[PDB]
């Protein structure tokens, strides 16, 4: 039992609810949050500027420090930072960006990234400005993913046609 609330079940382990992952992450304080993060950790916009601007910058400052030590993640990466006070730890996870010609068999890989965490608050990667079909999303995370995944989505509109279109 844990405590995400309001959340359809779409297989043994995955979830979806309709709600911004910031308010959603600041209520439950969840272990592991996704960030749908750049291979800079830049956190400019969509989710990670959202995720960024929550935390006050402290997410970008810890981020910063990140990459100057280590250097830019890979497209399909991750890496495990602080979740400051939104959660435990944030996952920072680079989905290929479509707008950027990243080949989107990537999607896969780094929906893998997901498996090494019981449970997580996630977007889904590559939605939104980084030019991925949410619906093909959607698919890869259920035929990817094989620990508990309570996905958030923050467009109603959007929200629906997932539910109403899953096979
Ligand atoms: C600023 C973007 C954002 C803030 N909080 C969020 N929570 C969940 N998803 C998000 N964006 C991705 C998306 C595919 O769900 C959306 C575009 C329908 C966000």
């Amino acid at each position: 039992v844990n405590s995400f609330s309001g959340y359809l079940k779409l297989t043994d382990n995955v979830y979806i609810k309709n709600a911004d992952i910031v308010e959603e992450a600041k209520k439950v304080k969840p272990t592991v949050v996704v960030n749908a993060a750049n291979v800079y950790l830049k956190h400019g916009g969509g989710v990670a500027g959202a995720l960024n601007k929550a935390t006050n910058n402290a997410m970008q400052v810890e981020s910063d420090d990140y990459i100057a030590t280590n250097g830019p993640l890979k497209v399909g990466g991750s890496c495990v930072l602080s979740g400051h006070n939104l959660a435990k730890h944030c996952l920072h996870v680079v989905g290929p960006n479509v707008n950027k010609g990243e080949d989107i068999q990537l999607l896969k890989s780094a929906y893998e990234n997901f498996n090494q965490h019981e449970v997580l608050l996630a977007p889904l990667l590559s939605a939104g400005i980084f030019g991925a079909d949410p619906i093909h999303s959607l698919r890869v995370c259920v035929d990817t993913v094989r620990t508990n995944v309570y996905l958030a989505v923050f467009d109603k509109n959007l929200y629906d046609k997932l539910v109403s279109s899953f096979l």
